[PDB]
């Protein structure tokens, strides 16, 4: 009933050509076979992929019983650990998610705003130091976005100490952590994985060392001093149902995991975010998004970037529109599904791109064209943050995240794109953003 792509070469299968260009491939495999819905073969596997935006609801819709991300997510692991992310089943999983809930409330947010908006400033008068000067951006970004992640999740604890090494190792160490089309063919990535195995180690160490150093800082016991109710405080602390302690080694795997989320999708998000912006094609977007900011005062709220800032977060959701972060959403099928007028049969890879459906004709036209004030021609054609069961539980911070950077840095400067189109999305990472070496950019501090 669902339909497949030819396969010249029966053991390697397309991983050739979705390697090279994920998007044309798609596209093509779309385009020929004549339907939205379709199948191919990565390594003896079937994988069928959902590029119907109208079919959608299939795909998020089921429970986890039905469609496990689990047992297609495990690739996962050499990266986090044991017993984190998609590691331990529902339970502890669950229990760990809303460790993560817990830090990521209504009521916390009110320290976001202030607590990131400084961190920004502070980077800005350390790195851009000139009136004037040239940096690359991604780089930059991912910096600036690993402090504001840490200050607002795990608190001014960390943030410190993890400093300049952080501020570009634990960048470097996450932005090395990156593997491409092995996600598909989990088996490759076990034996010879070219970094992640030294790297998540080593980055293992520098957190264990400093998780072992904070129970001699603080007297943080019955003097109530400082009500600190941070993440990591509570987590080492934390006790699961079934009675068992959190591991060193696993409490290590979770501090990595928070600051991954908290800051590689959102630094790339970041960066097309004002490299979009600061192009010169959409300079009519640049002035709208000053006269959004230009009244504010120079201490954000958290009422600001909500309630007030309604072009800026068009800006951030188009960008991760045009370009998503993570292309490939992907569930274990344990049970047949319809989609559309065909059937996923049990034991498939049922899997749906944000990158694809991001780029339907139907759905969004011209789509690589950057319309901030554009919207879904279809319903629940945009997936950047995913739906159903598993949606995006840091949308939100995400979001507030981009937009405070957004409004802190256009506001007290000006930049410009060293080159002549914005840069490409480069592919090879399945984590995708902009191409590194192509992302140097000229500040400039703006005076009254
Ligand atoms: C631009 C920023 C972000 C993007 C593009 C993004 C993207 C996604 C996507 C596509 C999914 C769904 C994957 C699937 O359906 O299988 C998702 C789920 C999730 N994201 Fe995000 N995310 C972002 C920020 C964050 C942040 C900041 C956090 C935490 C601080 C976070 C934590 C999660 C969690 C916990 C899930 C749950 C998925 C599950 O239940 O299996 N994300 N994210
Ligand atoms: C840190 C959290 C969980 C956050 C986990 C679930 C998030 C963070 C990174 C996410 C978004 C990632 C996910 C989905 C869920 C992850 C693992 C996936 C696996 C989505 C599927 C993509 O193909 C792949 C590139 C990404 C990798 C990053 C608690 C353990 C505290």
């Amino acid at each position: 009933l669902p339909p497949v792509y030819p396969v010249t070469v029966p053991f390697l299968g397309h991983i050739v050509q979705f390697g090279k260009n994920p998007l044309e491939f798609m596209q093509r495999c779309k385009r020929d076979l004549k339907s939205g819905v379709f199948t191919i073969s990565i390594g003896g596997q079937r994988v069928t992929i959902v590029g119907d935006p109208h079919e959608h609801s299939r795909f998020f819709s089921p429970r986890n019983e039905i469609l496990s991300p689990r047992e297609v997510y495990t690739f996962m692991t050499p990266v986090f650990g044991e017993g984190v992310a998609y590691a331990a089943p529902y339970p502890r999983m669950r229990e760990q998610l809303n460790f993560l809930a817990e830090e990521l409330t209504i009521a916390k947010f009110q320290n976001f705003v202030p607590a990131i908006q400084h961190e920004v400033r502070k980077f800005m008068a350390e790195n851009w130091k000139e009136d004037e000067g040239v940096i690359n951006l991604l780089e930059d970004c991912g910096a600036m976005i690993i402090n504001t992640a840490c200050q607002c999740l795990f608190g001014e604890d960390l943030r410190k100490r993890l400093n300049a090494r952080h501020f570009a190792q634990l960048l470097s160490k996450m932005e090395s952590s990156l593997i491409p089309a092995a996600v598909f063919m989990p088996w490759l990535l076990r034996l010879p994985l070219p970094q992640s195995a030294r790297c998540r180690e080593a980055r293992a160490e520098l957190q264990k060392i400093l998780g072992e150093i904070i129970v001699a800082r603080e007297k943080e016991e019955a003097s109530k001093d400082n009500n600190t109710s941070d993440l990591l405080g509570g987590l080492l602390k934390a006790v699961y149902r079934d009675g068992t302690r959190m591991s060193l080694h696993e409490v290590c795997g979770m501090i990595v995991a928070a600051m991954f989320a908290g800051q590689h999708t959102s630094t790339i998000t970041t960066s097309w975010s004002m490299l979009h912006l600061m192009h010169p094609k959409n300079k009519k977007w640049l002035d709208k998004l000053h006269k959004e900011i230009d009244e504010f005062p120079a201490q954000l709220n958290y009422d600001n970037v909500m309630d007030e800032m309604p072009f800026a977060e068009r800006c951030v959701r188009e960008s991760i529109r045009r370009d998503p972060p993570l292309l490939m959403v992907m569930r274990m099928v344990k049970a047949e599904v319809k989609v559309g007028s065909y059937v996923v049969p049990k034991g498939d890879i049922i899997a749906c791109s944000p990158l694809l459906s991001h780029h339907d004709e139907e759905a969004f036209p011209n789509p690589r064209l950057w319309d901030p004030e554009r919207d879904e021609k279809v319903d629940g054609a945009f997936i950047g943050f995913g739906a159903g069961v598993h949606k995006c539980i840091g949308q939100k911070f995400a979001l507030l995240q981009v937009k405070t950077i957004l409004a802190t840095a256009f506001r007290e400067y000006d930049f410009q794109l060293l080159r002549d189109e914005v840069p490409d999305p480069d592919y090879h990472t399945m984590v995708v953003g902009p191409t590194l070496n192509q992302c140097l950019v000229k500040y400039t501090r703006k005076k009254k």
